[PDB]
């Protein structure tokens, strides 16, 4: 195989991680994210997919703050975007970005059974584009509370410059991988995929930056592989 | 102190847990609160202490939900209790219990420091007495949006009772320290203390428990030594 961060984890064993799962998670996760999880699993790309702890964690998250208009960037197969709009209020509304729709087209059917369809506008594009198209036209009456940043890795600087305009003063945008199966404690790191050292070299930056960064608070949470939340201060 | 779990961590290394501290808790720490932290690392039961990475977990779901009013039982030498000071407006309100006000007044000078001890009724008790007499007295008007329970392991259950009728619908309730170093993962697990091991069977059924109880939604997050956030459905 190609990828050398797939079969690790941040907690110090696998028993732990299915502990919280079997006992805390599953019991609480909507029976069409449990399917959509299921067969999100068989795919190729499940190395990607949020986990159900970490979902769960995005919907508390969600329903403390009463978000209602969001923004998720990095779909895939739909696991926290299906999340997010079971957290919402019914007159929820989400903007969901994603470069490939052929992933969205795997989890629509749980999310078209859970009916909540009708709270998501899906773009097919690179984020980057659509986010400046956003800053051109966005009043300040229609900022979005709540951002989840989940796609390109190499690209996340670049997508907190747009996202510290987009959301509103005191809403939230959470950084998703941000501990990188670990691989950021390190200032060297042996034998990764270039794509993964490229990621997790970004992740050191990050994680540097966003903690001296005036404009947000943060609290960076070992939650799945790390999600760090930040909050706008104006 | 005699206990077996005391340096065991749930995070894979002790370099990924001082990378977290390090790059993400330390430079956002208050100076009071780093203080405080220091003292308390020299203390004899600096074992209880709330980790700096947590701390900041807590602050920002205080901010997120707008706490205005707030319950916190088992203070120790106050760093939870200065974050959630610290966190709230200048006219926040903080109601801190515990049996043990020797701890207090450790910490006490750091939170006259911040300038936030008048946000903070202390109350030197066990902490059921006080909230069965909080619930004969509570109004609607006066419920709490925010418990952070982090006092005798062996009565969380007996405090659930009593908090989800103390805080509002949509109140938040977070217990902590919920994983126990990680050994609530197994049925049985060799070489505790007797204290120890009756805290983690409490957890084990606490966690099950929780998890089946309809009054709330959770979500149990992998900061620190585990913080279960419950939020009031009815
Ligand atoms: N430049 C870009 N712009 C928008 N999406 C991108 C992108 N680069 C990669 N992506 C998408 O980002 C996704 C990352 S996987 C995201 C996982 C998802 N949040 C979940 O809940 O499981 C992939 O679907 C990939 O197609
Ligand atoms: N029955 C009881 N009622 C109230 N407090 C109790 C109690 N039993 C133990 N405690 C207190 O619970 C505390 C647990 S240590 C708490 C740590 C603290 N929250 C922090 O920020 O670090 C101890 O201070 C102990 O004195
Ligand atoms: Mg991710
Ligand atoms: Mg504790």
């Amino acid at each position: 195989d190609d990828y050398s961060l797939v079969h690790k984890n941040i907690l110090h064993s696998e028993d732990l991680l299915k502990y919280i799962l079997e006992t805390s998670a599953y019991p609480r996760e909507h029976e069409q994210l449990k399917g959509l999880r299921e067969v999100t699993e068989k795919h190729e790309w499940s190395m990607a997919l949020v986990p159900a702890d970490e979902g769960l964690f995005l919907s508390m998250l969600l329903k403390l703050m009463n978000a209602k208009r969001t923004i998720e960037i990095g779909v895939y197969t739909g696991y926290s975007l299906l999340t997010t709009a079971l957290a919402l209020p019914e007159d929820g509304k989400i903007t969901a970005i994603d470069v490939n729709k052929s992933y969205y087209e795997i989890g629509l059917p749980f999310i078209q059974k859970a009916g909540v369809e009708h709270k998501i506008n899906f773009i097919e594009s690179e984020a980057l584009p659509v986010l400046d198209q956003m800053l051109e036209e966005m009043k300040e009456e229609d900022l979005y509370d709540y951002a989840f940043v989940d796609a390109d890795k190499s690209n996340y600087a670049n997508y907190h410059e747009r996202l510290v305009k987009l959301v509103r003063i005191g809403g939230a945008i959470l950084y998703d991988n941000t501990l990188w199966f670990g691989s950021v404690a390190y200032p060297e790191y042996p034998g990764l995929h270039p794509e993964e050292e490229v990621a997790r070299l970004s992740f050191r930056n990050l994680n540097t930056f966003l903690a001296a960064d005036p404009r947000v608070e943060i609290s960076q949470v070992s939650i799945g592989d790390g999600v760090t939340i930040c909050r706008r201060l104006y």
